[PDB]
């Protein structure tokens, strides 16, 4: 039993990870066969990031400014060009550690993996959701930007995100692999706003679940609820509305427990409206919203 | 900016992670150089397992009798031995993939890097801190033992525990590479006590210290105090007692916020005894104390 916020091994994501620099603007950059991809604002200068021209500014740019180094050993740039919000930079070498991948665009309320990397050097790993503002709560630094995020099923390696820009509030935003932003965002330095950051309901109901399941059962109460009558209560406390699919999703563990999903429900309920009275659960004193139902599962059943 | 729990990049120890089986039991081992490392219980069966003779199990059991793989591919054994609670088998193949590496006996207060792994298979990497009372708060199954606990300086990977068991009150115990184990616990299934868990002070310390830095300082309050004085507090709460080492050790991030350490004690103090009142820091409604020092100089200078 034990219950922990537990990433992918990122052995297969750390042999794609290259060093990006044009000009004094050093990053990270993902290399898939041979092509070698990063946010588009390495090109700028410090000065330029306040209200970048990126299609005036890249065409000063050529193939021998764009210095990409894996190791101690340079990659020849034999190709350039622009998507949405990140560079492909081709190269005469296929990554000859490229593993079996896809790129995905994640959906809000999902995870990843995020491989934290210092100018091309693997520095740690950790758990993201996609909160459904599209920010993500992780830890960049200068230096950190293209690193990314991933899920893996058994050998294949799903990227959904690419590090960009810290927010005002001190959460992060960034692309999918086509470098489109999650969210309304923009890669300038100018204040955004992400919005209200409302809890993701059925990661709440699946960690209630982990917890019943790894011998935390305190909470459950006597009650019932009815999904109009629990969504009255989510929009007020702003979490998101549950669903049927939600229910469904949340089938197995309400299985595997015997605990009704609109009986958890009502025990969510309760720790809303009552709080937790200095009690906690999993170890934590609040409520925990970036436990997907399959990372619940995953963990559980622990098998492969 | 943001502050994360993150384990080290687990590629490297990925390629050392085998499969090895004797009769009905699976779990991993660890291959460095010409030889695997991996839980002695591995040799009894669930019976034995109440009240193991593991000389007297170990004599029946012939090179042959341990099946290790590595992916899809035998290893061939040559020869076994066990120390302390490990069984070292000599395979007639180096890992191609070893690492440099050292092993190391950690102390508590001290954090590291799980693998969780699954019958040879990489699962997920987090976390842990060895509590002052030589237990983990982990996630573990049946299937996981074996699973190694690690650090890394650069290249060097510094294994310092193995898995093989959870006590009653569902926390973790293992032992170093030489098969000592961490605590007074031994290898068979019977109840046993960790005995107090105390919290680890000085990290609680650098976590605030960390908080500072990212921003949250609702916290700081306008009193000082002694060692003795917040000592006083602290066995009150089972908190560690604070040293000058502890100060000593600090002192990086006293200077990079400008607080003195005994400010943050009486910080800490008044957190104590009057709660969080529904605040948070660093998203967090408790203290945390499972980041060192290193932690978190290691994340807020980010480099390397």
């Amino acid at each position: 039993s034990g219950f922990r916020k537990m990433a992918f091994p990122s052995g297969k994501v750390e042999g794609c990870m290259v060093q990006v620099t044009c000009g004094t603007t050093t990053l990270n950059g993902l290399w898939l066969d041979d092509v070698v991809y990063c946010p588009r604002h390495v090109i700028c200068t410090s000065e330029d990031m306040l209200n970048p021209n990126y299609e005036d500014l890249l065409i000063r740019k050529s193939n021998h400014n764009f210095l990409v180094q894996a190791g101690n050993v340079q990659l020849r740039v034999i190709g350039h060009s622009m998507q949405n919000c990140v560079l492909k930079l081709k190269v005469d070498t296929a990554n000859p550690k490229t593993p079996k991948y896809k790129f995905v665009r994640i959906q809000p309320g999902q995870t990843f993996s995020v491989l934290a990397c210092y100018n091309g050097s693997p520095s740690g790993v950790y758990q993201c959701a996609m909160r459904p503002n599209f920010t993500i709560k992780g830890s960049f630094l200068n230096g950190l930007c293209g690193s990314v995020g991933f899920n893996i099923d058994y050998d294949c390696v799903s990227f959904c995100y690419m590090h960009h820009m810290e927010l005002p509030t001190g959460v992060h935003a960034g692309t999918d692999l086509e470098g489109n932003f999650y969210g309304p965002f923009v890669d300038r330095q100018t204040a955004q706003a992400a919005g209200t950051d409302t809890t993701i309901t059925v990661n709440v109901l699946a960690w209630l679940y982990a917890a019943v399941i790894n011998g935390d059962r305190w909470f459950l109460n006597r009650f019932t609820t009815t999904l109009n009558d629990f969504n009255l209560v989510a929009m007020k406390y702003n979490y998101e509305p549950l669903t049927q699919d939600h229910v469904d999703i949340l089938g197995p563990l309400s299985a595997q427990t015997g605990i009704a999903v609109l009986d958890m429900c009502a025990s969510l309920k309760e720790l809303l409206q009552n709080g937790m009275n200095g009690r906690t659960i999993l170890g934590s004193a609040l409520l925990e919203d970036e436990f997907t139902p399959f990372d619940v599962v995953r963990q559980c059943s622990g098998v492969t």
